[PDB]
């Protein structure tokens, strides 16, 4: 499912993580990187590679902090995966939720449909694989931590989502 | 299911096709367009147009000839869709089969992983929807017509698929 | 040749099968159905209706698997016929054989002599048309797949035939 | 898990098969051998020799067809095992399944409780080994192939199971 871009396909550094998730998982956290945005597979690969580099080389972590990244090229970029605990929402949230992030600042712009599809397509692919539980619940980043993520424009959009719950 | 690019989004001429396919469909025929390859959501939307254009405007079909198209961008472009009859492998095979075409000439080139993932993941969405038989059979275009389609390289890769019977 | 009962006469569902045998075929493979038997054309047409139904409804196949079916009514029923490959004895033998089945279970019964005649003649006819080699070889279902088919009593018998090869 | 009579111990011929399954496997096809049955370690180790002999001497195969076998003595016998592709349910299911095979004929006859535990256990093992999926599906041989296997009484039983799915 999900037509996800493998970690090795974006030249991603070998994860060093261990902590697993209590799947089937209940919560989902939509963030934004707030970095540079990309719209081509070649440019979007370089960007998740770049997000990782900052989380691993500089911030110290075992792997890129999100479970999955969504590019404006329409493709879902693999981070920690369906099983390995996140690093996106704080210690209350990281072990009970798959975090996903859109590549770009979405304060004063919206993400293309092809990403928002790819986002939903993924979440379905979650249930399908069994990592998400059938009636998964979706939160914005600002719901669960003091933060301007996931961007003013993207925030409203995910509020009107089938599986959303405030 | 699926991250399929809908017709609106690639700017497609409205279909005048009404003839249907009896669900569930048994077969799937893999072709190439033997044309210019694209590899960005934008450039691949234009390629979808160019193909359909040649099909409606020159050959005089009700729509683009294929049911779906696969881009080297890693996206599925919607054509005649799941329920409508195609025009991609002559008249014995057209009424009993879904035709998918990779956008390119694959005689000396391979489609990248993401093309092949999107196609395969589509077929699974087909199965899941009940539009394909769960025991569907993938055929080469050159198996069911005397063509070079879907190109020597791509032909080899579809042969390795779970569901390939010649 | 042929006093074979055609498909339309026993009220067959239409074959979705399309792959073709090379003529002249070299091998014939004798199976039984291991089901109930029949001795009227009104039951032996119902029987082949039910045998096809098993294969197309439950197994989800394209058509009844056998190329023809021999009834104890004394008549041959047209399955896939001479030209379409059967799904009767696995994928080595299927494309180099005609597979005929006796509607009944011949573990604890011989097929009545009219049913034997029916089968023997079918082959005779076959050779005349060019659909079998003049020196075709007969196997039993157990000789090429692990099965009790065509039944002990019927296996005894077919071992006596001119064209048999152990 | 454990407690499986190895090939060496029932005195199998050297396997020549090379084609491997992909783990974890989804489907399990219960069959029967259809012949006479055993209820002692030495009678059953003989039984499996009789069987393999047939499949390797008479049918010219690389090895015994079934991935495993289940004597009424209470013990599992190694076949092709978890990692090698079977030859027990046609070119369709053989590459996506584990073929277990009760030794006997179970048309009017149940296997004894200890043969049913031997099998139920072998599967949990396979799950715990990551050889099978945790949501594996248990098909009858008759559910996927034209046959009476695994016998009208054993089939009745397998239908009751947690992981049965026609």
């Amino acid at each position: 499912c999900g037509s996800i871009v493998p970690r090795r396909e974006w030249r991603a550094l070998a994860s060093e993580c261990r902590e697993r998730l209590t799947r089937p998982v209940r919560y989902v956290v939509v963030s934004h990187t707030a970095g540079s945005h990309c719209d081509t597979p070649a440019s979007c690969a370089q960007q998740a590679q770049n997000v990782q580099s900052y989380h691993v080389r500089n911030l110290g972590w075992c792997d890129v902090g999100y479970n999955f990244l969504i590019g404006e090229d329409g493709l879902v970029y693999e981070g920690r995966g369906w099983n390995i605990k996140g690093a996106h929402a704080g210690p209350t949230w990281n072990p009970i939720s798959i975090g996903i992030s859109f590549m770009g600042n979405y304060m004063n712009r919206v993400p293309p449909p092809r990403a928002l599809r790819a986002a939903q397509n993924l979440l379905a692919c979650g249930v399908a694989l069994g990592a998400l539980r059938s009636n998964y619940e979706v939160k914005g980043h600002r719901d669960v931590q003091p933060t301007l993520s996931p961007g003013d424009r993207l925030y409203e959009i995910i509020q009107t989502w089938s599986h959303y719950r405030a």
